[PDB]
């Protein structure tokens, strides 16, 4: 119940109507600070709380793989909120007009949203504040430590962000109090039915018109996310430290699609892992990625308006890449050639098949995949657009602060340091095909994804 997690977007005349939780990033009912804080305000004013989700016109920028995963979880979400006497309303259109109309139509008293540092979220908020007079609060329900409290500036390395985040852990790492039930807009299936129809022409296929995506790797919903966490801790947490860099072994947690859509709280994952009596070396490696690297991605996007642009790169990286702009590239590939996996690197290729077929590329190959796009592009800016385009289109965890921070790490050296000076790539960290062969059995990875 710590009120540091709450930030006031606008202070207006407090209405006497239902507290509206505008759910965007954290699509879950358990372990949701935004959902709990909305219920707290509802109790204090003796008024019910409601949940509103907006289905924006931007779903056509992505594929069916992301659309189905989000909506199937929401269908489970609606029934979960119903058993807590909480009605969920699902609107279709721009949030700027849809939230404003819903606020006036339903006589909203307090408006609550979850925190997301992405530009598109800031786009909606600007419109919403321009059409309401009721108070507007936001809650960081995605980070263990609130983004504005962990640091008040951009952090240039994990070395600097780790002590600030770990010092605030004894305060913000706590259990979740129960969501007490409330005291006392057509359908979901049809929206998903018409959404798939509008996206079907853009489906990814491989020659024979057979769909490339395989939807049986990660089931959606809050329930499935919990089982994945239980599976990871019981079976793969011990070997996470020593096998996380091997793409031939499914040793990863596989929590990112649930983490991105907010189907499971990262704080819940950290709480359970801390209780687990596993390999302390593997535990330290795991908490680094879900706490340091995950929450520094929000820090990167929150304190850099141009997080997806060349301007956000460190100065040493910008000048190093600028000094190698005119170096002749060994090869140049178009976006269509990158998309289809038609490069001269069978290792880079096979990473694309895993991305296209499963929607989740291995973490280690994600670094190789992004850095080779820089090596084989006309300019670093062109590689930035290609990497963002492919990641957001085909990753189930894409369109996330982790994605923009991860690409910025691979291409622009964000949260990194200078390495040996090479041509084309400059001082950016370089990952070689020969180097990967010495780290894992590349042939097994290639044969898996042909
Ligand atoms: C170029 C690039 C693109 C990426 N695209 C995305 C993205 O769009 N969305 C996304 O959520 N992840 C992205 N990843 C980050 C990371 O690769 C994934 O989080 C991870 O691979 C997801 O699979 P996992 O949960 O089984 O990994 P795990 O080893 O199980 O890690 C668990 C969690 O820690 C976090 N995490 C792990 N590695 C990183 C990292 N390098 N940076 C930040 N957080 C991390 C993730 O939340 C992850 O879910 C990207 C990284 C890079 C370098």
């Amino acid at each position: 119940m710590n009120p540091k997690r709450i930030r006031a977007l606008k202070s207006g005349k407090q209405g006497d109507g239902p507290v509206v939780y505008w759910m965007s990033r954290d699509q879950r009912a358990e372990d949701n600070w935004a959902l709990l804080f909305s219920r707290a305000i509802a109790k204090e004013a003796n008024v019910p709380v409601v949940v509103v989700f907006c289905l924006t016109d931007e779903f056509l920028e992505a594929g069916i793989r992301q659309y189905e995963f989000m909506l199937k979880g929401l269908q489970e979400l609606e029934v979960s909120l119903s058993r807590k006497k909480i009605p969920s309303f699902f609107l279709r259109g721009d949030p700027g007009e849809k939230i404003s109309r819903f606020v006036k139509d339903y006589n909203a008293g307090t408006l609550v949203t979850d925190f997301s540092p992405l530009r598109i979220k800031n786009q909606w908020i600007e419109k919403v504040i321009s059409g309401i007079s009721i108070p507007f609060f936001e809650v960081d329900a995605h980070n263990v430590v609130p983004c504005w409290e962990a640091s008040q500036k951009h952090e240039y390395a994990a070395h600097t962000f780790r002590p600030k985040l770990y010092a605030l852990l004894p305060e913000f790492l706590e259990e979740f109090p129960e969501l007490e039930p409330n005291s006392v807009v057509e359908t979901l299936s049809d929206v998903l039915e018409t959404g798939v129809k509008a996206l079907l022409p853009e489906r990814a296929l491989l020659k024979n018109k057979d769909p490339l995506f395989e939807p049986w790797h990660f089931e959606p919903g809050e329930k499935a996310a919990k089982k994945v966490m239980e599976s990871f801790i019981a079976d793969r947490l011990d070997s996470y430290g020593a096998l996380r860099n091997d793409p031939t072994k499914n040793m990863l947690s596989n929590l990112s699609p649930y983490l991105h859509f907010g189907q499971i709280s990262s704080q819940r994952v950290v709480l359970e892992v801390e209780k687990a009596e596993s390999n302390p070396g593997s535990k330290k490696a795991f908490l680094d990625e879900i706490l340091i690297w995950k929450e520094i991605s929000d820090n990167f996007c929150y304190y850099n308006p141009g997080y997806d642009g060349f301007e956000s790169f460190p100065s040493w990286a910008k000048e190093s890449l600028n000094a190698h702009r005119n170096d002749v590239r060994s090869h140049i590939y178009t976006l269509e050639e990158f998309e289809a996996g038609k490069t001269h690197d069978p290792l880079w290729n096979a990473s694309q098949m895993e991305l296209l077929s499963t929607g989740k590329m291995h973490g280690y190959t994600r670094m190789y995949w992004a850095k080779k796009i820089l090596e084989w592009s006309e300019s670093p800016e062109k590689a930035l657009e290609i990497a963002i385009c492919l990641n957001d289109r085909y990753e189930l965890d894409g369109r996330d602060p982790n994605g923009y921070a991860g690409i910025a790490w691979s291409i622009g050296g964000v949260h990194d340091r200078a390495w040996g000076e090479r041509e084309v790539t400059g001082k950016i960290r370089y990952m070689s095909y020969e180097g990967c062969k010495r780290k894992f059995d590349v042939k097994l990875y290639i044969e898996k994804y042909s």
